[PDB]
C-alpha cells in the first residue's frame, strides 16, 4: 500500500490534431480490415467518460494522492453506464471483428455492458464478481461485492457447498487469476492486431501482453491521452479520447454502436452477426 510502486503519474496528455487523428483512424480501420484475430487490451482510461475516475491521469486516483487530493467520482459503480468504447467493443465483438477483449479494469462495465465473459479476461477483477473458495463458481452481483483483496463478503455459496463467497479484487500482492490470465496470454500472442485503449501499460503483467502480439509480426496500437510504457513498440499511437476514436472507428467500419439496455451479462459468446463487405485496401 506505502511500500507499492504505483509507477509514473500525472505525465502530460498529448492530443494528435484533428487531421493526424483523421488519419490515423483510417489506418486503424485498415489495420481492423488486415486483421484476422484482433484482441482488445482495456484499462481505466476506458471508463472516466462515465465519471469513474483512472489511476495515472492527470486527476488519477494516485495522482490526486501523491499531490495530496482525493480521486473524484461523478457516478457510482452501480450507476454507472458503459461508454461508447464499451459498446463499441460489444458490437465488434458480436459482428466478429474482436477475437478477445482484455481488462485490467475492476469497475464492472464490461460484463454490464453485455459482453461475453467466456470472450473477456478481467485481470485485476470486477467490484462485482465474489467467487466460492470451493467451486469456484462466480456470482456477478447487482450491486458491488463490499470486500477488496479476496476477503469473505458474509454470503455463502448456493451450487446444489455452503462455500465462503470472496470479492475478486486482487490486492497488490496476488497473482493474476491463471484462467484468465491464460486466456489472455494465448489470445495475446495468436493475434494479429493488439489494440489498447486507455491503459498506461505500466502493470506486469496485464501492461505487457500487448507485446507478445508484436512477437511474429503482430501489430500494436496504442490509444491513450498520455504517454504508455511501451509507447516505442507501437505500429500506431493514437492520442486523442477513446470515445471519439472508437465512434470514427466503427463509423469507418460500417457499424452501429448499439444501444445499452441496462446491467445485463452474457456468459456465452453468441453466433456471429453480418458484418459490412471489406474495402479493398493494398
Ligand atoms: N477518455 C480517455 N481517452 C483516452 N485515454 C484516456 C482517457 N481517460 C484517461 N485516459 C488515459 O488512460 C490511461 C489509464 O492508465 P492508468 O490510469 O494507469 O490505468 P490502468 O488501467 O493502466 O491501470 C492499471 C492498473 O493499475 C492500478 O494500480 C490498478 O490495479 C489498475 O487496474 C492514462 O494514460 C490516461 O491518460
Ligand atoms: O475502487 C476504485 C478506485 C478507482 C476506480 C477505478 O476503477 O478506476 N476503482
Ligand atoms: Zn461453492
Amino acid at each position: 500500500p506505502f511500500t507499492a510502486d504505483k509507477g509514473k503519474c500525472g505525465l502530460p496528455e498529448i492530443f494528435d490534431p484533428p487531421e493526424e487523428l483523421e488519419r490515423k483512424v483510417w489506418e486503424l480501420a485498415r489495420l481492423v480490415w488486415q486483421s484476422s484475430s484482433v484482441v482488445f487490451h482495456t484499462g481505466a482510461g476506458i471508463s472516466t467518460a462515465s465519471g469513474i475516475p483512472d489511476f495515472r491521469g492527470p486527476h488519477g486516483v494516485w495522482t490526486m494522492e501523491e499531490r495530496g487530493l482525493a480521486p473524484k467520482f461523478d457516478t457510482t459503480f452501480e450507476s454507472a453506464r458503459p461508454t461508447q468504447t464499451h459498446m463499441a467493443l460489444v458490437q465488434l465483438e458480436r459482428v466478429g471483428l474482436l477475437r478477445f477483449l482484455v481488462s485490467q479494469n475492476v469497475d464492472g462495465l464490461h460484463v454490464r455492458s453485455g459482453f461475453p465473459r467466456d470472450k473477456l479476461a478481467e485481470l485485476h477483477g470486477n467490484m462485482f464478481v465474489e467467487e466460492c473458495a470451493k467451486c469456484k463458481t462466480q456470482y456477478v452481483r447487482d450491486t458491488v461485492v463490499g470486500t477488496m483483496g479476496l476477503k469473505a463478503t458474509g454470503r455463502l455459496c448456493t451450487v446444489a457447498c455452503r462455500g465462503e463467497l470472496r470479492d475478486t479484487i486482487l490486492d497488490w500482492e496476488d497473482s493474476l487469476p491463471d484462467r484468465d490470465l491464460a486466456l489472455a496470454d494465448e489470445a495475446s500472442r495468436n493475434a494479429d492486431l493488439s489494440i489498447t485503449l486507455g491503459t498506461s501499460l505500466q502493470i506486469r503483467p496485464s501492461g505487457n501482453l500487448p507485446l507478445a502480439t508484436k512477437r511474429r509480426g503482430g501489430r500494436l496500437v496504442i490509444v491513450n491521452l498520455q504517454p504508455t510504457k511501451h509507447d516505442r513498440h507501437a505500429d500506431l499511437r493514437i492520442h486523442g479520447y477513446v470515445d471519439e476514436v472508437m465512434t470514427r472507428l466503427m463509423k469507418h467500419l460500417g457499424l452501429e454502436i448499439p444501444a445499452w439496455d441496462g446491467p445485463r451479462v452474457l456468459e456465452r459468446a453468441l453466433p456471429p452477426l453480418p458484418r459490412p463487405p471489406t474495402p479493398k485496401l493494398e
